[PDB]
């Protein structure tokens, strides 16, 4: 019979139509240009993109494209193999060495994404006798990595050092052997930088390891763009740092875990995504080696980005919008209702501003928002223009007075 | 205090030392050339690679490199965004449409790897009231995808249709709502092709969905290279098919899930790796569109691959070796002892043959082997050389008489 399978398919169709009615259906907008500030969409119109992880504006940089091409010319198109078989080229090692040095760590191991780095981290290093204490606002990739781990789990309210301490005492009282605190370096839907000084101080007091996902920090957060550990001045106090090559560092693909030598080598020996998934492509490896140099010499880019973030926040703050977070390129405009968020975004596009509405499940129901993201590429003029558009539409939709 | 953190690092060091003592430490060998049959290693010497997923020899093909370059010239280096925000270009949709048509499915959704396509599949479609029945030999990526799902789990011995039916009865009698059978199309460490005819017939009898991971079949298995569903004559009967772009289809990176339109759209709306991980890079998207045309152009590469597989299996079997599986490019030479596998691999490189030893945890302890993989790029002479080297070393080591 096909009664149950028929139901499976019918409920999917029903649930999709229901999502649409509730303003929860994500529609993909086709972009026909390369990733940059000024993009072109399907109908050929030009709009300013204010929602990319292209923080330093390098996603379409000539130098990275050139490096990628040179990489394919000398090292090929694909490895067609996981690292331990025949997927390790000299350039993979050069990149890992360069990454470890950049982050101030002993070694680094490559993955095809930070989602995988996180997924293949916890289960490999901790077990049933251990405990993991996570910030409740942690990224989905951290949560899923922790779900695959046998360690006892505990959670503390976002940036709440009082609860973190309570959970640490709880874990230790329960007899946990090794304890690890896991937190985003920057909470991506809120534009909030973690309180790593507070976290590390507690880690010392309770003998716990510290893991930080710096996907939305590496390359532009910190005076040398090293990440949240530099920004919070706890360099050397974070045991494990994971990151991505798909954000500020090029935006193509790839991720990694940087830590002490023992951790990294054990990950190479037992991390499932590393053992059972393709090695990073030569084009990405080559371009990533080049991007780290561009980042190290990107002080002017960071200055621009930082100036852009303060301009947009200051101006939107003056306009009366409710904005989450502080001191980061991610500036979420809080709207609550998903239908209003989608409408606001569509109206903004008519005004030449490209942003996306965020709603369940990427963010909680009732807490919909438009997460804007500044880039070093944006000009003061574009930002003023975006602000004037947000203000006009915000007033028309009853979002602001 | 720091007793526990100190112990954490010491134990990792102890674990590493214990691993190499038992012949379970994987050393990576640096390759300085592009991926191909005749590769170059660190010291500049040339060796023939018989352990790559480069089934059609396209990993360093000039047409793919050219397509990748053109893709970057028009679409940039990276998307620096997940698909629903600003990571969808016209080319992403084009590739998904081409993949769907190629596989004989309604639609397809791209991921950065098949590891993640599997990881983000099950949890999104099934829940606590459902059941997943898995072939015991399933790949780690399927297993980890199932581990994130709340559905009740059942396992059946590899290719055991009797036990598969037993579990289907068990699940249904237990009151399961939706039941899904999950299986590799080709089991990668053994070179065994799944019995999809038997699986699908049973799926109909018990009203169950069927999922197949065709990573080691898409592009070269089947008269038209469509995969195990074509080979087993069950095209259209497999509800969900996942695959990779990192094997026969180029070998760079990327994965996908193909299924009915409503399944695919629901995945776009709720699959975690899709919502919270970078969109596929333009270079890979472009090259992938080209590779599908290359696979379709004719049967020449597939013919050579199968002739090569036939030759190696016949010659190695006549030479006295114990081999696993049948009828596939993957031809495992069973050695049992990890120390012997490691030694055999090293001795083979001295003879100009590059293969790798496989042991715990990639395969059970006591079941070490050297998994060879034929490629359309291999020549009859290279294979004969390989067989002669294997024979010579095998006799020297006492693996064969
Ligand atoms: C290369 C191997 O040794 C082989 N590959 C992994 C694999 C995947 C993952 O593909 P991605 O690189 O993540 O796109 C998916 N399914 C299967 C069945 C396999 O084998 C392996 O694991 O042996
Ligand atoms: C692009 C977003 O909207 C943002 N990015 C994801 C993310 C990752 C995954 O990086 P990969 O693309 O897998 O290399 C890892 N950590 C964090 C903290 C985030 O946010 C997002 O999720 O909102």
């Amino acid at each position: 019979g096909s009664h149950m399978r028929g139901e499976f398919y019918q409920q999917l169709t029903n649930d999709l139509e229901t999502a649409r009615a509730e303003g929860l259906f994500k529609e993909e907008r086709i972009i026909t240009s390369a990733q940059q500030a000024d993009i072109t969409v399907a109908d050929g119109s030009h709009v300013i993109n204010f929602c990319a992880n292209n923080y330093l504006g390098l996603a379409n940089h000539p130098d990275l494209i050139a490096a990628a091409k040179a990489g394919m010319d000398s090292h090929g198109f694909g490895m067609a193999s996981v690292r331990f078989i025949c997927g390790t080229q000299d350039s993979h090692k050069e990149l890992e060495q360069k990454l470890a040095a950049f982050l101030g760590m002993e070694d680094a191991i490559l993955y095809s994404s930070c989602f995988d780095a996180n997924g293949g981290l916890f289960e490999t290093l901790l077990g049933a006798e251990d405990a993991i204490i996570s910030d409740a606002l942690n990224h989905a990739s951290i949560i899923d990595g922790v779900r695959l781990c046998k360690a006892k789990r505990y959670r503390y309210a976002n940036n709440d050092m009082q609860e973190l301490e309570a959970r640490l005492k709880e874990a230790r009282e329960a007899g946990a052997r090794h304890v690890l605190i896991a937190t985003d370096g920057v909470f991506s839907m809120d534009g909030v930088i973690a309180n790593l000084k507070g976290v590390c101080d507690l880690a010392d007091k309770y003998d716990a390891l510290v893991m930080v996902d710096d996907s939305h920090a590496v390359g532009f957060v910190g005076e040398n763009g090293r990440g949240s550990h530099e920004y919070c001045d706890v360099m050397g106090r974070v045991d494990i740092i994971t990151g991505t090559l798909g954000k500020a560092l090029g935006g193509a693909s790839g991720g990694y875990t940087a830590a002490r030598k023992e951790v990294v080598e054990w990950l190479r020996q037992r991390s499932r995504p590393y053992l059972f998934s393709n090695s990073l492509a030569p084009a990405i490896v080559a371009a990533s080696i080049k991007v780290l140099e561009m980042v190290e010499a990107g002080s002017e880019l960071r200055d621009r980005l930082w100036a852009n973030a303060r301009q947009f926040r200051e101006q939107m703050s003056a306009a009366g919008f409710t904005l989450a977070g502080a001191d980061h390129a991610i500036i979420p405009v809080m709207l609550g209702d998903a239908v209003v968020a989608q409408k606001f975004a569509r109206e903004l596009q008519k005004e030449g501003i490209y942003v996306t509405g965020f709603f369940y499940p990427v963010v909680p129901k009732g807490q919909a928002r438009i997460r804007t993201q500044m880039s070093a590429a944006h000009t003061p003029e574009q930002i003023t223009r975006a602000v004037e558009a947000f203000t006009r539409i915000g007033k028309q939709l009853g979002v602001i007075a």
